[PDB]
C-alpha cells in the first residue's frame, strides 16, 4: 500500500503543463532570457531571407535573358537551408523541453534520466515526420510544375517563395512543436504502466 | 516463335507512353473534346473561387468584431478562424472526388483503346486501375486532412485590437493564396503523377509472368 507512489503523477502533470505552455508560446521567462517562439522565428526569418536571396537570384538570371531545369535547381538549392532550419528548431525545442525536465526532476536522477531519453526518442520520430513532409513538399513543388511573358514567371516564383516561406515553417511547428509536445505528454503518462519501477524512479 | 506475344512489350510501351502524356498534359484529342489538364483546371478554378468567397466572408466577420470591441472599449476570433477553415474541408475533398472521377474515366478510356480486343487483359488492367485509384485517393485525402489539421494548430499580457486586425488580415491573405495552390498540388501529385507512375509500374510488372501471356 506504500504505492501512494502514484503521487508522482502530480509531478508529471505539472511537467506536462509546463510543456504545453511552451507549445502554446505562453511560457514564462526572466528578463535575462528569450522566449521560445522568438528563437524559432529568428530561425524562420533566416529561411525567408534565404528564399528571398535565391528568388532574386533567378529573377536576375531570367532578367538577363527545358524551363523545368531552372525550377529543379531553384528547389535543390533550398533543400539544405530547409533541413538546416529543421535541425536548428529541433535543437532549440529539445533544449527547451530538457530545461523543463531538469527543473522538475533534477532531484530524482532516475526519473530525470528516463524522461530525457523519452524526450530524445519522440524528437527523432517527429524529426522523421517533418523531414518526410518537407521532402514531399519539394517533390510536389517540382512535379506539379507543368511577348513580356517573363513577368508571369517572376510572379510564379514570387508566389512560390511566399508559399514556401510559410509552408515549411508550418510543417516544422506542427511536428516539432505541437505533435511532439502531445506525444511527449502521452508518453509521460504511459510511463506509469509497469508498476515495479515506481520506487526506482 | 508462336510466342511473338512479346509484342506485349510494345503494347505496354505505347499504353504507358499514352498514360504519361495524360500526366504531362500532352495527350492527343479530337477537335471536339478537351484535354485532361483543362478539365482539371476548371475544377481547381472553382476551388479558388470558393476560397475567395469564404475568405472575404470571414474578413468581413472579423472586421465587424474588431470594430465592435474597439467601440466597447471607448477566444472569440480563434473560434471564427477555426470555423472558417473547417468550412473549406468539404469543398476541398469534394474537389478531390470530382478530380478522381475525371482521371479515372481518362485512364479507362486509354485502356479500352489499347486493350479492347483482349477481354481478359482489359479486365485485369481496369481492375488494376481501380485498385491504384482507391489507394491513391486514400493518400490524397489523408494529405488534405493533414494540411487542414496543420492549418488549425499552427494558427494558434498586452495586445491591441488595431494589431489583431492587421495580423488577421495578413493571415487571411497569405492563407487563402497558399491553400489555392496547396490543395490542388496534393490532388495532382497523388491522383495524377503518383497514380500514373504506379499504374505504369504495374503494367511493367505484367510482362514478368509469362505463363499468363496466353490467357491474355
Amino acid at each position: 500500500e506504500a504505492d501512494k507512489m502514484f503521487f508522482l503523477i502530480e509531478k508529471i502533470k505539472m511537467f506536462n503543463q509546463d510543456i504545453e505552455k511552451l507549445v502554446e508560446g505562453e511560457e514564462v521567462v526572466r528578463e535575462n532570457e528569450t522566449r521560445l517562439y522568438n528563437k524559432i522565428r529568428e530561425d524562420f526569418k533566416n529561411w525567408v531571407g534565404i528564399l528571398a536571396t535565391n528568388t532574386q537570384k533567378v529573377k536576375n538570371i531570367i532578367h538577363e535573358e527545358t524551363f523545368e531545369i531552372i525550377v529543379h535547381q531553384y528547389i535543390q538549392q533550398l533543400v539544405e537551408p530547409a533541413l538546416s532550419m529543421l535541425q536548428k528548431a529541433m535543437e532549440i525545442i529539445q533544449q527547451a523541453f530538457i530545461n523543463v525536465a531538469k527543473k522538475h526532476f533534477g532531484e530524482f536522477f532516475n526519473l530525470n534520466q528516463t524522461v530525457q531519453s523519452t524526450i530524445e526518442d519522440i524528437k527523432v520520430k517527429h524529426t522523421a515526420k517533418a523531414e518526410n513532409m518537407i521532402q514531399l513538399q519539394f517533390r510536389m513543388e517540382q512535379m506539379v510544375f507543368k511577348t513580356e511573358i517573363g513577368i508571369h514567371l517572376n510572379a510564379y516564383f514570387l508566389e512560390t517563395s511566399k508559399r514556401l516561406a510559410n509552408q515549411i515553417p508550418f510543417i516544422i511547428q506542427y511536428f516539432m512543436l505541437r505533435e511532439n509536445g502531445d506525444s511527449l505528454q502521452k508518453a509521460m503518462m504511459q510511463i506509469l504502466q509497469e508498476k515495479n519501477r515506481y520506487s526506482w524512479l
